[PDB]
Parts: structure tokens; sequence; C-alpha cells
């Protein structure tokens, strides 16, 4: 199997085979599996392959492992290497400690009282929009932004958010994040991550809920394509609403790209009335 990315072809043979007998499993750390390791030391993430699965799960493994390889940014987890020459084959992630962004913000909301405040959430929003700018320009599209693709270095401040899975790159598509064109044609663009993207910001000023809370899939998508869009998360500032509004314009040409979402969200960073914003208090 080949791979192009940025003008370049690559193979399994330009993957970076790590010896078995120097990684070693520490722990678990949720679904396949991934666990936290160590290489000869590295602190590693660890995804495994079922050793009992499909040829077609073995491809895909694969190609997992070429894409994320080739990428180069900050805000795209690091490929370590990989282990595919013995049972279970593994790919060598960067640890991220501060785990997946929806557990974070659903464990870090504000109980009585700052764990969290609106600049946190607006680093968060510029790290992925900054790694999603880095897709658009070499033409990558990912298909499924959502919290639950997106990781944390660490818990604490000083904390960077970066794009995770690149597995989607019926039942199972991920509805809530797709615009119509999208889920009606099957075209994808540039203007489908920014779609997603809108809803990711909604996740992240919601501190961890799931989009169109009451709804179903289809109401999901019935809702959406007779015009209708999620009200603003809770004490949400206007001008971060606004650019969720913007990325869900019907038409795709009308929705912003990633350079011109950082600059709003940079703005938004900027401004005393939207940081000052107390999150609410659960
Ligand atoms: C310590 O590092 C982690 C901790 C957790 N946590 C988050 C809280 C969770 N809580 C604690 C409190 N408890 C009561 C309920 C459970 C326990 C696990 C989750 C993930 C990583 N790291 C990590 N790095 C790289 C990858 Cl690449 C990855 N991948 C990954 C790991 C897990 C899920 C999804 C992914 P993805 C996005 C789809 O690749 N995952």
């Amino acid at each position: 199997p080949n791979y192009c990315f940025a003008g370049k072809t690559s193979s399994i043979s330009d993957l970076k085979e790590v010896p078995r007998k120097n990684i070693t499993l520490i722990r678990g750390l949720g679904h396949g599996e991934v666990y936290e390791g160590q290489v000869s030391p590295l602190q590693v993430a660890v995804k495994t392959l079922p050793e009992v699965c499909s040829e077609q799960d073995e491809l895909d493994f694969l190609m997992e492992a070429l894409i994320i390889s080739k990428f180069n940014h900050q805000n795209i987890v690091r490929c370590i290497g990989v282990s595919l020459q013995s049972l279970p084959r593994f790919i060598l992630l960067e640890l991220m400690a501060g785990g997946d962004l929806k557990s974070f913000l659903r464990e870090t909301r504000p109980r009585p009282p700052s764990s969290l405040a609106m600049l946190d959430l607006l680093h968060v929003a510029r790290d992925i929009a900054c790694g999603c700018q880095y897709l658009e320009e070499n033409h990558f599209i990912h298909r499924d932004i959502a919290a639950r693709n997106c990781l944390l270095t660490c818990p604490g401040p000083g904390r960077v958010a970066k794009i995770g899975d690149f597995g989607m790159a019926c039942a199972m598509l991920p509805v809530k994040w797709m615009p119509p064109e999208a889920f009606m044609e099957g075209i994808f663009t540039s203007k489908t991550d920014t779609w997603s993207f809108g809803v990711l910001l909604w996740e992240i000023f919601s501190l961890g809920y799931m989009p169109y809370p009451s709804k179903s899939n289809q109401e999901v998508l019935e809702f959406v394509t007779s015009g209708g869009r999620m009200d603003p998360p809770k004490n949400c500032p206007g001008p971060v609403y606004r650019i969720m509004t913007q990325c869900w314009q019907h038409q795709p040409e009308d929705r912003p790209n990633f350079a011109i979402i950082l600059e709003r969200i940079e703005y938004c960073t900027q401004d005393p009335d939207v940081i000052n914003t107390a999150l609410p208090i659960e």
C-alpha cells in the first residue's frame, strides 16, 4: 500500500520500525485499545491492532500509520514509530497526558471554582484551528473534527491541544458534525472541516456536552437541512458564537477558511469582554 501527502509518496518501508524488545506497555487508556508505554526512556501511547482481525482491518491500521507519520505540525500528534513486524501490531504516538478533550472538558468543568477559564478554551480552539489550517493548506480533509478526536499534552496550564485520530480519513456516521452537502451528497471539501470545527467550538464552549442535546441523528439531519442551528452554549460570548454561526453557513462558499477562523479566534482572545466572562459553575 502507497500513500501520498505534500507531494511525496510513502509506503510501509518508510515507517520507523522500533524493535519490539524496546517497547514496554504500562497501562490501558481507552478504546482497538490504546496503552501508555515506554520506548528505551520515551513515554508513548501505543495503539494496538487485535491479532484477530480482517485483512481490511490490517490495511486500515497500516494506512493510519502512514497518514500520521507524514504529518509535521505542532498541533498534530507525532508518530514516534511503529512495531508492525511482531504481533500484535503497534503504532507509537506522542503520549498526550491531558487525555482526550471531550473527557478533559467534562472532568475539568468548574465545580464549587476556577479549574478553567474562557482563555483556556480559546487557546484549545486556536490550537485545533492551527492544526486544521495545516491540513487545509496541504489539501487533507479530516472528515471528523470533534472533541473526542483531540488530545491535550498535559492536564494543567501550558497544555497544547492536538488532532489525534485520523480514522475517518450509516448509523456510525458522525451526522452531528457534518454539513448538509456532506451527509446529503457525500461531497467533502475543506469547507466540510470548517463546519465540523464550528461544532467542535460548541463542544468546547459547552464544556463537553453532546451537540444538539436531545436530538437523534435523523432529527439533527432534518433540523440542520431546514436551517436549524444550535443555540449558544451557557455564558458563551457573542463573538465566539458568531464564529460558530459563520462555520455553519448553509453554502460552503459562505463559510470561512481556517486562516479566517484563526484570525477571529485571535480577536476574541484580545477582547477583555470575552476573556473576563465567567464560565458556568455546575
Ligand atoms: C494519560 O494519557 C491519556 C489519558 C487518557 N485518559 C483520560 C481520562 C480518563 N478518565 C480518568 C477519570 N476516570 C474516572 C474516567 C476515565 C482516563 C484516560 C486518555 C488518553 C491519554 N493519552 C493519549 N495519548 C495519545 C493518544 Cl493517540 C491517545 N489516544 C486515545 C486514547 C483514549 C481514547 C481515545 C484516544 P484517540 C483521540 C481516539 O486516539 N491517548
